């Protein structure tokens, strides 16, 4: 449970940083 917790909020993180840099890259 607490592997799994840990991995899935890595992964949201992960995702909130590739949505944080995409709108960088848009700004040029
Ligand atoms: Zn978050
Ligand atoms: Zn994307
Ligand atoms: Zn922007």
């Amino acid at each position: 449970r607490k592997f799994s917790e840990k991995i899935a909020l890595q992964k949201q993180r992960q995702a909130e940083e590739t949505a944080a840099f995409e709108e960088v890259m848009m700004d040029i």
